[PDB]
Parts: structure tokens; sequence; C-alpha cells
């Protein structure tokens, strides 16, 4: 017969690396806001694969683009041109109003690309001596698992045991304009990379005016503002980009995750010519970056977010979600935070009761969510969810929280 | 009407980064050994997207796996289990006889993973003090474009303008056992990473006995042998792994590219428990690593290489290819090298005549190949090619080389 859930956990234990400890649920099917496990149980997805399935699981329009293009051509490499990449490049640069895009595959590769752009612009345009360029990051950041990405982390689970670390990366507190102003006094700083809302730090929303103040200070001191929108971008917070809430234009914008609707790893680095063209032919890229299959998928994924007005839906339904979550007793849920459909609750963790136990019981009651920190639970369902579906989910959350 | 080739080049010039200078040909369809451009011209593919389409373009079995799984589920993230990943993990670990695999997406991420494994094993098993671990690489190496990967490169096009660089990376000559023996005297060395045949250095095949000597020296000095088989693995050289030619077992094996038949970025890191399990839950991973769509594709891609005996075909036809290429006059083609269907010629470059011009004319005559170094041309067609097709391709190469 087909493997049970326990079989599935045990087989991965034997033959796969132990780099994750997932919540014990074994899915085999996803459609829209729902997931089904191998026993046939149905769940609400309140993680959305960290924003990658904003459009819902297996969105038919995005599937159709994949199935149409896989019959024509999937990979030429960049040794030649394929016919899809320029159509995608025109579409996304016009959509976000930047001169150019550099295509990559995973979110961390977009971050690496942005660090390379910042350094090469710092040396060739700003006039920093080679190799004294610095990049500033905010404590709590997470942008992936390469040696460079963990070198900017303050999370020991990211960096401990994996050094020595990349030089030239400085760290300041998040949501702290005086600290950024102090860091940018060094003319060897080339850029500041920052998430408009910190995802893995626990959905940390900075104070109103932070993003405008970051833009003002970067401009004043001739520093590039890199906005990592790999989780916050593409409608998840209720705008096309979370920086749109303060009408702020970063110098470099990073996209990923929902760029493909979860059907393909596609990421993107957006900026104008004065930054982009510091990288010359032969100096950067990726085997799969800009391949025609990912590009057809990304065009469709972007079209879905536009045609279905998913940013408006995320905004309106996020307000319902936070308002209803705030009714839970303060002695058990100590904070509700978020924008759009990127939200989190904080739990009054005890000796025995923690975020992991809440998420186990949420799973028992038909809802899938992921803990972090032991007292933080993310709530981020796909943006195609409807109000009726949202309210049923909240009832699952209430039932679970109040069952303890 | 539909864009012409020139239209396609111009649109990418306007809206995409200038990080590549591709050969001027604009493809829209691929099937098996062939590619078609937007004018309907048919070409032999003699690049195979740097080994990623070993199985030929759009292999029907691999397409079928993609189309079947995209209807069920494509991405849960590793916050939960999907049902496909363990089936893939069992298959590939049994196929290559290692305890475990760690799934990632791109080749450079597999390399980053291996560096993290080597460092964490060096600290926790070998007893190196944090953070003094070193990794040795061979001059000429290429394993991608992250800040760490360019820090081990000796190619200025990879690293110039992008420092400062990752510490702890030492470089020795390729194909040089005395130099490796000298480097491994430092007990803070944790690993040696090496390609069994250097791809982007120009298909540099080391001398017989090199890989055995590397294995012997690594074992003697308690150093991990990391074999980067992202281009050489998966039948391209006429064995499952290029290290099979000397019956050598690395400690860590890196796979990528052909792992998906070009339909999806899938990469893999293979090693035994004493190395793999130095990474604990929460310390490494990737959003898309091990997603169920890539895994179904990778299972099918691996099955194709086995069922169709593509390593045997690559071996037998590689010998024909090198033998026929060696008939070209020595004054124009100064070297022929390779194993299996990973081969290159070296050209007697002049003031006016170079590898780029040869490849332009090869394209005119129906064959697509890529230059490197100005005097090196790669010849690497998909492994499903037949002898009759191979001989027609050689006739295109002869016609072109002898037309100058
Ligand atoms: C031996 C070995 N190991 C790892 C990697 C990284 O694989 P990946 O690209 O998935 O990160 C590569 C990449 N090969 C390659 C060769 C080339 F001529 C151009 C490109 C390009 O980027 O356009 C890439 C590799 O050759
Ligand atoms: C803001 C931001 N920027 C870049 C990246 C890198 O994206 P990528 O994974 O494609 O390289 C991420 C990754 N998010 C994330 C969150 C999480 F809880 C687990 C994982 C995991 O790896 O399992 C990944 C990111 O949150």
């Amino acid at each position: 017969g087909p493997p049970t859930s326990d079989d599935i956990f045990e087989r991965e234990y034997k033959y796969g690396a132990h780099n994750y400890h997932p919540l014990p649920v074994a899915l085999e099917r996803g459609k829209g806001i729902y997931l089904w496990d191998v026993e046939g149980r149905k769940y609400f997805d309140f993680l959305s694969s960290y924003s990658a399935v904003n459009q819902g699981h297996c969105h038919p329009k995005i599937v159709n683009a994949l199935k149409s293009q896989v019959d024509k051509l999937t990979l030429t490499s960049r040794a030649f041109y394929n016919n899809v990449l320029g159509e995608y490049e025109e579409y996304i640069t016009k959509l976000f109003n930047y001169h150019k895009v550099l295509p990559m595959n995973t979110g961390v590769e977009a971050g690496e690309t942005a660090c390379k752009l910042a350094r090469k612009w710092g040396y060739t345009v700003k006039g920093i001596q080679k190799y004294k360029a610095k990049i500033v990051f905010a404590a709590g950041n997470f942008w992936g698992r390469t040696l460079s990405a963990i070198s900017s982390s303050t999370d020991p689970t990211s960096y401990d045991g994996f050094g020595p670390f990349m030089p030239g990366f400085d760290i300041i507190p998040y949501n702290d304009l005086p600290a950024l102003e102090r860091a940018l006094q060094d003319p060897n700083v080339a850029a500041f990379m920052v998430e408009p809302i910190q995802g893995e730090a626990g959905v940390v929303v900075p104070d109103p005016g932070y993003l405008m103040g970051v833009r003002e200070l970067c401009t004043r001191h001739q520093v590039l503002f890199i906005a990592d929108e790999i989780q916050t971008g593409l409608a998840r917070t209720g705008r096309w980009l979370a920086v749109d809430y303060e009408n702020v234009r970063p110098d470099i914008v990073l996209l990923g995750k929902a760029l493909s609707g979860g059907l393909y790893p596609v990421s993107a680095v957006l900026c104008d010519d004065d930054i982009m063209l510091t990288i010359k032919p032969g100096e950067h890229g990726s085997t799969y970056g800009g391949n025609p299959l990912g590009c057809r998928v990304a065009i469709a994924a972007l079209e879905v977010l536009e045609e279905e007005n998913l940013a408006e839906n995320a905004d309106k339904l996020g307000i319902i979600l936070r308002n209803e979550l705030m009714k839970l007793p303060s002695d058990v849920v100590t904070a509700v935070r978020g924008k759009g459909l990127l939200n989190a609750i904080v739990i009054k963790e005890t000796k025995d009761w923690d975020a992991w136990k809440v998420c186990l019981r949420l799973r028992d009651n038909g809802l899938l969510a992921k803990p972090t920190h032991g007292d933080i639970i993310r709530f981020a369902p796909p943006l195609v969810i409807k109000e009726d579906e949202l309210r049923e989910s909240i009832e699952i959350i209430n039932k679970t929280i109040l069952s303890f």
C-alpha cells in the first residue's frame, strides 16, 4: 500500500540530511488555500511556503503556462538567447519602474547578486578603494544560507560552526534611524540591505517613517538602499511592494518566492542602469537564471497577482485577521502584528506550553502554521483566500488557542 | 508579427542586465539533440546547457513526470513534509551508495553546502579551533557566482571588483599531487574541493592516477575529499561519476545540472552520516530545496540515464568524436581533449581568427557551441545522440574549421 505519514517521516530520517525538524504532517496535494495529507486530511495552509504560494497552491493559470512551455523549450543556458527572457524582462521592469532586471533562481542568489552590485558600484562609481567596501545589515535579518548570508546574521543557528565569515559586513539594530545615520558616516559603506518587515525575526514591523528615513539617509550619504522584498513583495503585505506604503523607491529591489507561484525557483534583482551596468559581460550569472520555463511561469504568476487584485484582498482581509486575533485574552496572546496577510501572534510561553505545541494542535484542528522562537506563530495564508474561508480559519485558531 | 532574432537581442539589451554576451542565436524550441530558432533554423546542440540536458531537450519521460506532479503539489516548504522527497532520497542515496543526501536547487548552493559541511565537520569531528578551518581548491576551478565561489577562483572575471573575499580558502595548482601533499600538512585544513575534470578551465583532464592520489592523500591527512561532479557527473563522461574511472570514493559528491534534465534547478550533496549529521535541525536549507516537483523530475531524469544506458553511449561515441576531431590539421587545431561526451578543441588563435569567429560560423552551418578563452571550443552534445547524428555533426565541424 501507499506509505503512511509515519512511513514518510521515517524514510526521510534514514536517507535525508537532518537539517530540518518539520511539523509532523505529510502532504501530497495542494489546491488554492488547502493542503491534503496522505491520510486524506484537509488543512488550511497558513504558511504559504513563506510567501511562495501567494497565488494559492497549483494556480491553474500558472500551471497552464508551465505545461505549455515545457513542451517547447526549458533550458538553453545563457550561452545563447531564448525567446522568452526579454518578454519577461520588459514586463517586470515596466511593472516595477526600474530600468533593468537581473534574473536568478533562489532568494539567496538575488541577495548575493545585490551584494556584488553594491560592491562593484562602490568601487567603480563611488570610488571606494579595492577592497574596502562595506555593506550594512539589520540585526534579525535572514536572507538565506550561503556563507555570505549567514555572515550578516545575528542568529547563532545560522552562523555557529560555519565560519570564518565574510568581511565587510556590518550590523546595526533594525528599526533604528540614529544607528543607521551613525553607520553611514564611513564613506567606505556602499549599501544598506534591509527587509521592509523582518520575516524570520518574527514579523517585525518597523515604526511608521522608518522606510522613508532609510531612503533619506542613504541618499544623503551616497549609499545604495537595497530592499529585500523576497517575502514582503508581490502583494503579501497589501501593496505590490511593502515599501509602497511610504512611497519609497529603493535603489535595488529583491524579489523571489511568489514570483513563480511556487512552481519554479525564480528570483529577480531590479535596479537602474547606473547600478546594473557596473557588472559587465562574463562577470555574473547562473546556469538556470533567466531560463524560458521559469520566465513563462513568472509572467503568469505576476499576471495573476495583478488580474485578481490580490494586494487589495490581502489588505482588506489582513485587517479582519488582526482585528479578530486581538480578541484573544492578553494573558495568553501578548502581541498581534503584521501588515496585509503577513502576520504573527506572540504567545505567553511557559515551562510546558509553547509555540510548537500550539502548532501541533492547530494541525489536529485542520490548520497548518509554523512556529518560530518558541513564542511566535506565523499566520500567512494564500492571498486568494476569501473572507468566509478566513473566518472559518480564525475559528480554528480561536478553538485551538482557547483549548489550552 | 513575432519578434525576429534581432528584435530578441535588442529587447534584452534594453531591459536585462548585461552580465552575459551570448552567441547571437535566439532559440524557441528544443527536442533531443536539436534546437530551433525563431526563424525556424535547426541546429545541433553541442553545449547541452553545460551538462544540464544530458537527456536531450524536453525528454518526454521527464516532461511527463513534471506534468503529472504539477497537478498534485509543487511546494510545501520544509516547514512540513511532502510525500515525494523521501522516495527521491532513498533512490539517489542507493544509486550512489552514500548514507544520505541534502537537497538544494542550484550547483553553487550544493558547493556552499559542502563548504558548510566541511567546516562543521572540521570543528566538531576533527577538532579544529573555531574558526580556523581551511578548504583547499584547485586553480582553474569554477563552481558558481556567490561571494564564496568567486573567492576560490583564480579567474579575474569571477572575482575582480567584488571583494573583499571569504577567508579560509587556499588555492593550489590542479593536477598536482605534490602540491596537495604540501597543502595538507596544515592540520587546520578540513577539505579539498576539486572537479574530476575542470569544465570552465577548458575541459582540463588530469593525469591518470590523480584522483586516486587525491583520495589517498586526503585519507592520510584526515581531510574530506569533495568531488564537484555538477558538470562531470550523471553519465556525461561515460560513467555514472567521473571518479568511477579510478574506482575512487569521495567523502562528499556534488550533483546538479543533468539531475533534472534541464526542466528544474535541482542539486544534491551526497555523503555518509559521520559528515552529514554534523548539521543539526534548523542550521541549513533552502526554500525550494527538496520540493516535490523537482524531486519527481529528478527521479525521472535519473531513471532515463539508467534505462537508456547513456553512460555507455557517451563513452563509445566520445571515442569516435575525439578520434575524428584529431584528424584536423595540427597547425589549426592544436589539442583535442575530453572524456566521454565532455570534449574541447584548442585553436591556433591569431590576430584575426579566434574561437568566437569559429563558433559564429558553426552556427551558420547548423551547429551551436560555445567558446572559452579565445582559443578553446567546447563540444558536448546531449548523450541521447546517435552515431549517425554524431557523424553529421562532425562533418559540420570539419566543414567549418576547414573553411577558414
Ligand atoms: C563544475 C561546476 N560546479 C558548480 C557550478 C555552479 O552551478 P550553478 O550555475 O547551477 O550555480 C558550475 C556552473 N557551470 C557554468 C558554466 C558556464 F560556462 C556558465 C555558467 C553560467 O552561470 O552561465 C555556469 C560548474 O561548472
Ligand atoms: C527575506 C528573505 N530573503 C531571502 C531569503 C532566501 O530565499 P531562498 O530560500 O530562496 O534562498 C529568505 C528565505 N526565507 C526562509 C524562511 C524560512 F522560515 C525557512 C526558509 C528555509 O530555507 O527553509 C527560508 C527570506 O526570508
